[PDB]
């Protein structure tokens, strides 16, 4: 099953990039890059993620630079490429980044109890006509990126599985780049279907960039992890620590980072495994055809 490029080891089948013991493919970096993933316009994070970048540079004695990178291929293309060291991937991301980039993932947003994850709707505006899943088809449906869990994989396989609904035969898909671009649309009624992670959903109506009445939920799926935070494998070994013990060390009380992410729900950082927590993930990832092909 899952393999990672032929560029990077594996000798202790965790299924991540192990980190080198040849100092000379080692980075010590003056200025750490990091970039949270692009599910909104990254300007509404800019701020959100600052504060926990201040902890981050003292912890590390680094300088930390805030990478607005604005799609998932930018920004796994990034870290293969060596010019982004920390990130967090969108959910659906997680086994590309890890086979294609050498992300090593650590860690994972959850709730002060240790539950977490979000699930995948599928979102309709009042009105529309769409009033469950079934009158999708015929019509359009939005997705939002092809590396999308909740934005593409999740609602294909579902609808192919349970709906009896394939793309291109049952309805037409349209992209929309991003989570916020296609809740955006719903509400603005260019879309009358979108499938869309509700995390994403809340911390959007908490900020009122949509209204609770421009929205209708028509689906909701099973639970999947959130957004897996890691480091580019090349790292040295003792900076990668340091980076690790910033992410579990920062104080969210009163932070913009806590202002933000409560609003689906989360309160920590708790550990994660790459082999376990993603394994519904990459089932869907094998379900969708998706090869890891780095190329
Ligand atoms: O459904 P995805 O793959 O777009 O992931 C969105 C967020 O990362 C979920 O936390």
């Amino acid at each position: 099953a899952f393999q990672l490029d032929s560029r990077y080891q594996d000798n202790d089948g965790d299924l991540i990039a192990d980190i080198p013991s040849d100092e000379s493919k080692l980075v010590d970096p003056s200025t750490l890059v990091f970039a949270y993933t692009p599910v909104e316009d990254p300007a509404v994070y800019k701020e959100v993620w600052s504060e926990f970048l201040d902890h981050l540079a003292e912890t590390t004695g680094k300088n930390v630079q805030f990478f607005p990178v604005q799609s998932n291929a930018a920004q796994i293309e990034a870290m293969r490429a060596g010019r982004l060291h920390i990130a967090g991937f969108n959910t659906g991301s997680n086994p590309l980044a890890v086979a294609c980039a050498g992300f090593r993932p650590f860690t994972m947003m959850a709730a002060a109890d240790g539950s977490f994850g979000y699930e995948m709707e599928i979102i309709s505006y009042p009105g529309s006509g769409v009033n469950d899943v079934e009158d999708i088809r015929g019509g359009e449906l939005a997705f939002t990126s092809q590396t999308s869990n909740s934005g593409f994989k999740a609602p294909s396989a579902i609808l192919k599985a349970d709906y009896n609904m394939i793309a291109g035969e049952d309805f037409e898909p349209v992209f929309s780049g991003k989570h916020d671009n296609s809740i955006l649309g719903v509400a603005n009624r260019d879309y009358k279907a979108a499938a869309v992670a509700n995390s994403v959903l809340n911390r959007m109506l908490s900020r009122d960039v949509v209204s609770e009445d421009q929205i209708v939920s028509l689906y909701k799926s099973q639970t999947f992890p959130t957004t897996g935070y890691g480091i580019a494998h090349n790292l040295t070994p003792e900076l990668q620590e340091k980076i690790q013990d910033a992410f579990f060390s920062f104080n969210w009380e009163g932070t913009a980072l806590e202002e933000e992410f409560s609003k689906s729900g989360e309160a920590q950082f708790v550990p994660i495994t790459f082999k376990n927590h993603w394994e519904v993930i990459r089932k869907i990832d094998a379900a969708n055809g998706v090869a890891y092909n780095c190329r």
